[PDB]
């Protein structure tokens, strides 16, 4: 329902609503200062609190989307702040939201958010809690206008974690700035992800997306039935699809509903539920979302009977040709919850494409009896790059395979940026630090999570700014060879070596007292430069150059001067160099 808003305003709370509220106006209303948003939320709070006494109050009976335009257009300076976007408003409702749905900017070109000194910070959160936190709220939101506004708000929460407990410990920046430079990485790697969800649905279809989904609820939910399976599939991609458009209430209620159709039939999906099924709506569909893998059913058959003996398998296959496909990665999938969703949509693909050759001939048996063969090597390959890559992390440690993974790219691709080079590197790093943790088990889903974060950023920094015909390949190709593609690229031996130039390898003292990190920065940047110069610098030759190097410093900041041993010792380490690695 009668009163949409009082349901809501019942449903998430007084402190949530306010939220969403904010967090939904700040990503239309780029542009209006904070201190006046503020103003819109009370005002749209107040009213929501009439509805709630009572239902048939005026303008309750109206739809969200009716009052939410109806209060866009109130805006005094929508015309000069935002131009055209003005224009939505001489529109009735449905169009009008469509209208202003399309007038959302991407890169609303505002400038950095700046992190305040840790005392500043913790001195702010205390004289004002709300203010402090909501301002914050604002800033991100119009910075971040297609972002999912319930995942802002879950991460609004743990901002708010994270100063309750170091705004009064014994060191708050050694406290707090790891939580603040965690919450960065996961925010930003959430938001890549939801952009890539959208993308890849856009481009492959929704076919592609289907066979994503299917292999990833299998592992899931792996004592659900393939019905069932199928049926949440079919509604995870509606919702997608919805939730891409960008329209928040309509992408809510597809979530809400999920996560109710979830838990009524908890019993026929998973054991592993019970837990997010007593949360409130606002939280129930994320927590759905980020569930821990059912255990397997114990002592399931093999999948030759229905696969590969049965005499029925091109009758079936023919019949309905992805309900089957569908199947072979729905039982291939629940049986394999240690492998990535990308390694079963290769496994199933090419199970496909052996029943496309030995169906359309005239001994089917015999011609596609051998298929599990070839499952043997693209399984293994994805496993020994884990080994090879986990067993050269923990003998040189995060910082040295950085620098190991910096020449072996450089090399590569020595066409990309050193700026592009050093952050996928540093950040490759950080994926061989955070997946090699875990047993063999859990590896590999953990690997493809994080290199497809790694790996996407790669991509759009290149997109706009391309330098390289084989990135550009592995970038636009298919999103199962998006990682393989890369994994093949060879030593780039066309390659004619940057000339020389004094300014890069020069040094001085600032640099003993810059930061461990801000330090690594700027000595991986010299380690691109100088395989650029001298690509054919053998391991060894460049091991003993950085040996110099690393003297080069301790033994000139832990000198009685200087300057000078900057300049004067590394005039003369500039020219040893040049001349061994000649
Ligand atoms: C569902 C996409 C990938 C999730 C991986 C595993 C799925 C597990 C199955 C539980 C179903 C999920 C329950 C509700 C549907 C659900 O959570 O997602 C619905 C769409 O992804 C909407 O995306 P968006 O709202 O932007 O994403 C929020 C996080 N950034
Ligand atoms: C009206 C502003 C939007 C608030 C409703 C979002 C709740 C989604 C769960
Ligand atoms: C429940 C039916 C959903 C569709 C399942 C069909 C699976 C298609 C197998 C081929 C894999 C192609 C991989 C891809 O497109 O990235
Ligand atoms: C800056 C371009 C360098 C290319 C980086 C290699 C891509 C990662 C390989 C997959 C593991
Ligand atoms: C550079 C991170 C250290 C180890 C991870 C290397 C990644 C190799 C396997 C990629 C996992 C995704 C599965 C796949 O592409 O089939
Ligand atoms: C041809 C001029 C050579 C001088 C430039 C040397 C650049 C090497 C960077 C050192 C990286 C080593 C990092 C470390 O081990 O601490």
């Amino acid at each position: 329902h009668k009163s949409e808003v009082a349901h809501r305003f019942k449903d998430l709370g007084e402190e949530n609503f306010k939220a969403l509220v904010l967090i939904a106006f700040a990503q239309y209303l780029q542009q209006c200062p904070f201190e006046d948003h503020v103003k819109l939320v009370n005002e749209v709070t107040e009213f929501a609190k009439t509805c709630v006494a009572d239902e048939s109050a005026e303008n309750c009976d109206k739809s969200l989307h009716t009052l939410f335009g109806d209060k866009l257009c109130t805006v005094a300076t929508l015309r000069e702040t935002y131009g055209e976007m003005a224009d939505c408003c001489a529109k009735q409702e449905p169009e009008r939201n469509e209208c202003f749905l399309q007038h959302k900017d991407d890169n609303p070109n505002l400038p950095r958010l700046v992190r305040p000194e840790v005392d500043v910070m913790c001195t702010a959160f205390h004289d004002n809690e709300e203010t402090f936190l909501k301002k914050y709220l604002y800033e991100i939101a119009r910075r971040h206008p297609y972002f999912y506004a319930p995942e802002l708000l879950f991460f609004a929460k743990r901002y708010k974690a994270a100063f309750t407990e170091c705004c009064q410990a014994a060191d708050k920046a050694a406290c707090l700035l790891p939580k603040l430079d965690e919450l960065r990485d996961e925010g930003k790697a959430s938001s890549a992800k939801q952009r890539l969800k959208c993308a890849s649905l856009q481009k492959f279809g929704e076919r592609a997306f289907k066979a994503w989904a299917v292999a990833r609820l299998s592992q899931r939910f792996p004592k659900a039935e393939f019905a069932e399976v199928s049926k949440l599939v079919t509604d995870l991609t509606k919702v997608h699809t919805e939730c891409c458009h960008g329209d928040l209430l309509e992408c809510a209620d597809d979530r809400a509903d999920l996560a109710k159709y979830i838990c009524e039939n908890q019993d026929s999906i998973s054991s592993k539920l019970k837990e997010c099924c007593e949360k409130p709506l606002l939280e129930k569909s994320h927590c759905i979302a980020e569930v821990e893998n059912d255990e397997m059913p114990a002592d399931l058959p093999s999948l030759a009977a229905d696969f590969v003996e049965s005499k029925d398998v091109c009758k079936n296959y023919a019949e309905a040709k992805d309900v089957f496909l569908g199947m072979f990665l729905y039982e291939y999938a629940r049986r394999h919850p240690d492998y990535s969703v990308v390694l079963l949509l290769r496994l199933a693909k090419t199970y496909e494409t052996t029943l496309e050759k030995c169906c359309a001939a005239a001994d089917p048996h015999e011609c596609y009896a051998k298929v599990f063969d070839e499952f043997k090597p693209l399984v293994e390959e994805p496993q020994n790059l884990i080994k090879q890559n986990c067993e050269l992390f923990e003998q040189l440690g995060e910082y040295k395979f950085q620098n190991a993974l910096l020449v072996r790219y450089t090399k590569k691709v020595p066409q990309v940026s050193t700026p592009t080079l050093v952050e996928v590197s540093r950040n490759l790093g950080k994926v061989g630090s955070k997946c090699c943790k875990h047993p063999e088990a859990k590896r590999m889903p953990c690997a493809e999570d994080y290199l497809s974060v790694v790996l996407n950023q790669l991509c759009v920094l290149h997109e706009k700014t391309p330098v390289s015909d084989r990135v550009t390949k592995c970038c636009t190709e298919s999103l199962v060879n998006r990682r393989p593609c890369f994994s093949a690229l060879e030593v780039d031996e066309t390659y004619v070596p940057k000339e020389f130039n004094a300014e890069t390898f020069t040094f001085h003292a600032d640099i003993c007292t810059l930061s461990e990190k801000e330090r690594q920065i700027k000595k991986q940047t010299a380690l691109v430069e100088l395989v650029k110069h001298k690509p054919k610098a053998t391991k060894e030759q460049l091991k003993a150059v950085m040996d110099d190097f690393a003297a080069f410093v301790e033994k000139c900041c832990k000198a009685d001067d200087k300057e000078t041993c900057f300049a004067e010792e590394g005039k003369k380490l500039v020219a040893a160099s040049q001349a061994a690695l000649g």
